[PDB]
């Protein structure tokens, strides 16, 4: 026969932005066999059945059933010291070849967001699959003529020498990414919860710095692997919003030229008819809020009655601006998009539901990226989650002015009230959500000039958007001290 033997190539690091080791090809050795060359040795069977503690009687029937092939595996990607053990038996037509596995120092910790490879060194899920053409690189290649017994019969043209795949360097911060997972896990053992997502971004890079989920799995070890716990939720779960979407309907509204932060609605009686269908306040307590009181008494009425003013076109444009049901640009396969609906005529019951984030769905990737540009003076920096040295140029989304003024109204959402989302020596700003339900926190940090912007999502806390916010409190006092910003509240 002529026979291609392919050369395993160095698969390419994954590191840290720090360039901390997440993903490295380790060498391994996978004891090969030629059944043709096993079976003139019967008598040696026994014992190498027994190296490999396989059942004598399934070893010897698979050899037998494999007797015409002249190429089968007896251990894949075994450890090599252990493979040095069963090469000295010196068993006839027992060989091997030195192969590369994944280890994944982190483990757990960032399981999601690197991903892990299959039985064939290729990428599956999370970086690994979305930079599988980088990090794969090029086997090398001899080709062989075969005896009738399978063993190499020389006549080798030409071996090439195989090239490596390249290091990539992440945008992720391990130091980052081990507070969240570790906040995030606590948040959901404290509120009884079943999953959960965060993600940190750099307001000004955009730069994801940290994205971790609940449940999570060790890549390591995936014997017991619930496909659940496998679930990039944070790029693949699409939910409703809600109430965290209203700062870009005040967005709209301050841009329309009609709405300032000091005018008044009237939300009496804490409900708003629209033909059968209608609008509910949880607090109904309240006659003429301003804009920042329609935030602080959470009022859906009063977002609703700001809607129909200015038209669900500029709610929308601005949404759409943001990026809420938008394509990312990561190409992270299975990443989702979610739906922003859009109508030539928007009747004012999808206008007031478009208005308090109800009938949209986003991910959380998303709704981070809108904050993101939020909180960098309404200028949206392209998501990456690879470490960026050269930043693009932002496309301005949000008047600076209109932007600047919004980050100051969720500031006073923040203080005005205290303890019921703060972040001691910094001036933080954030909003929460309650879509079973579902807790959300969305924010950003320092108010005097925004660095981070951060979204918790907890699904189904059980021991009860107040489950949110300490853990957005938590992580943010966290981030902001490991990038060394300076504390703002200052005298
Ligand atoms: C935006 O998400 C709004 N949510 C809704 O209108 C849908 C719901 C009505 C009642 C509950 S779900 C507004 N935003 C918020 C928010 O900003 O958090 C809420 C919060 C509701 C909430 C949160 C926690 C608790 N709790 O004590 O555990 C109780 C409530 N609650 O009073 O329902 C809803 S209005
Ligand atoms: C609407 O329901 C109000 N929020 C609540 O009282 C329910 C809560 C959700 C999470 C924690 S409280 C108004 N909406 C918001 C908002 O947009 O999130 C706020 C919250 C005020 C507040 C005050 C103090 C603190 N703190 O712990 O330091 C945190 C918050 N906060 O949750 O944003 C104005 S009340």
């Amino acid at each position: 026969s002529v026979r291609h033997i392919a050369i395993p190539a160095h698969r390419g690091l994954i590191t840290d932005r720090n360039g901390e080791p997440l993903a490295v090809s380790t060498p391994v050795t996978t004891l090969w066999a030629n059944p043709k060359e096993l079976m003139t040795a019967k008598e040696r069977w026994p014992q190498l059945a027994a190296a490999l503690g396989q059942d004598t009687k399934l070893f010897a029937d698979r050899i037998e059933q494999n007797a015409e092939r002249e190429f089968i595996y007896l251990v894949r990607g075994l450890t090599p010291e252990q493979g040095e053990g069963v090469i000295a038996l010196k068993v006839p037509g027992v060989y091997s070849i030195e192969e590369f596995r994944r280890f994944y120092p982190a483990g757990e910790v960032v399981a999601h967001a690197v991903g892990f490879t299959d039985v064939d060194d290729r990428g599956r899920e999370g970086i690994e699959l979305a930079f599988d053409e980088w990090l794969a690189g090029v086997p090398g290649k001899r080709q062989v003529l075969k005896d009738r017994r399978g063993r190499v019969i020389k006549d080798v043209q030409v071996t090439k020498n195989a090239k490596p795949g390249k290091t990539l360097a992440l945008s992720i911060d391990l130091r980052l990414q081990y507070l969240a997972h570790r906040e995030l896990r606590n948040a959901l053992l404290e509120n009884g919860a079943k999953a959960g997502s965060l993600v940190i971004m750099d307001v000004k890079t955009g730069e994801i710095l940290a994205m971790t989920n609940q449940p999570t799995y060790n890549p390591n070890n995936r014997r017991n692997l619930q496909p659940a716990a496998m679930r990039n939720r944070a790029m693949i779960d699409v939910f409703e919003p809600g109430s965290t979407v209203k700062p870009f309907s005040m967005s709209a509204a301050l841009a329309s030229g009609r709405w300032k932060p000091s005018d008044i609605v009237d939300v009496y009686p804490g409900t708003l008819q629209i033909g059968r269908y209608t609008i509910r306040d949880v607090s109904r307590n309240s006659r003429q809020l301003d804009l920042t009181g329609i935030l602080i008494k959470s009022s859906n009425v009063g977002i609703s009655k700001i809607a129909f003013d200015i038209g669900a076109e500029s709610i929308y444009s601005v949404m759409q601006q943001v990026g809420l049901g938008q394509d990312t640009g990561l190409g992270f396969p299975g990443e989702r998009v979610g739906n922003l609906p859009n109508h030539r005529k928007w009747p004012k019951a999808e206008t007031a539901t478009l208005a308090y984030g109800a009938g949209l769905s986003v991910t959380a990737i998303q709704l981070a990226h809108a904050y993101a540009a939020l909180a960098n003076d309404g200028k949206s920096v392209p998501l990456s989650m690879t470490r960026v040295d050269r930043v693009p140029d932002g496309v301005q989304v949000i008047s600076p002015e209109v932007a600047s003024t919004v980050q100051g109204m969720l500031q006073q959402v923040v203080e005005a009230q205290g303890g019921v989302a703060q972040v001691p020596g910094y001036h933080a700003a954030g909003k929460s959500g309650t879509a079973a339900y579902r807790s959300l926190f969305a924010g950003f940090a320092p108010a005097t000039d925004p660095r981070i912007a951060m979204v918790v999502v907890i699904d189904e806390p059980s021991k009860a958007g107040l489950v949110s916010a300490p853990v957005f409190s938590k992580v943010m006092a966290g981030a902001l001290r490991l990038m060394n910003v300076p504390p703002d509240n200052l005298p």
